[PDB]
């Protein structure tokens, strides 16, 4: 029951319209939007944290997103709201250059075999779609419990001039304040950060 219930409150449909975060959240504040946040766990336990900060979520999976508004609800929060739809879409069409504090991606999906490669979300053109809807000094945070995929992340972004690794060994940084430990959870995660800087 929550999409229906919990939809028409905190869900955002897709548009080829720009959206305005002022008019969005009722209020000019830091946006930080994670890409496939399925179920919401982390989504929700940001925003309930940061009460001052608003919080944009974008997931294709929709029990996912029904997950994430009942649990959402359930917390009363007013500054989470979530997209049912291609985040790639909604980055070129609907969200400003210039805009973001912060992108995540957690766990995205891992596609293990090697002729899934092209599937994996993490390439170059996608992570300078997300650099553009950085503010500056605002940062892309991903995070992967498959070796590959972190060293394939780590050499995409490597790639990419106007993002500065935030690692002190230049490749991955420990488990920030901001991601939630897994039931699981080197030790197996790897977690890359790099912050949007004017081009070199
Ligand atoms: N283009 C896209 N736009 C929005 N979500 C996407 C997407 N491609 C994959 N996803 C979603 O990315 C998620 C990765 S699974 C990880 C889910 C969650 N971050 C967690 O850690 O538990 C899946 O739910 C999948 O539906």
């Amino acid at each position: 029951h929550a999409l229906e219930n919990y939809w028409p409150v905190m869900g955002v449909e897709f548009s080829e319209d720009m959206l305005d975060f002022p008019a969005l959240f009722g209020r000019e504040a830091p946006v930080t939007l994670e890409i496939g946040f399925g179920m919401g766990a982390s989504l929700v336990a940001m925003a309930k944290d940061r009460p001052e900060q608003d919080f944009l979520g974008i997931e294709v999976h929709s029990p996912g997103v029904g997950a994430c508004l009942a649990s959402a609800h359930e917390e009363g929060l007013s500054n989470l709201r979530v997209m049912c739809h291609d985040a790639v879409e909604v980055l070129h069409k609907m969200i400003p250059d210039n805009s973001l504090r912060m992108v995540q991606l957690f766990f995205p999906d891992p596609w293990h075999k090697a002729r899934h490669n092209k599937r994996r979300i993490v390439q170059v053109p996608f992570a300078e779609l997300v650099k553009s809807k950085l503010q500056l000094g605002g940062v892309f945070h991903m995070a992967t419990d498959w070796e590959p995929y972190a060293e394939h992340m780590l050499e995409v972004m490597s790639s990419i001039d106007g993002y500065k690794n935030l690692s002190e060994s230049n490749d991955y940084v420990p488990r920030p304040a901001s991601r939630p430990v897994t039931k699981f959870e080197g030790h197996g995660v790897w977690d890359l950060m790099f912050e949007r800087v004017k081009l070199e």
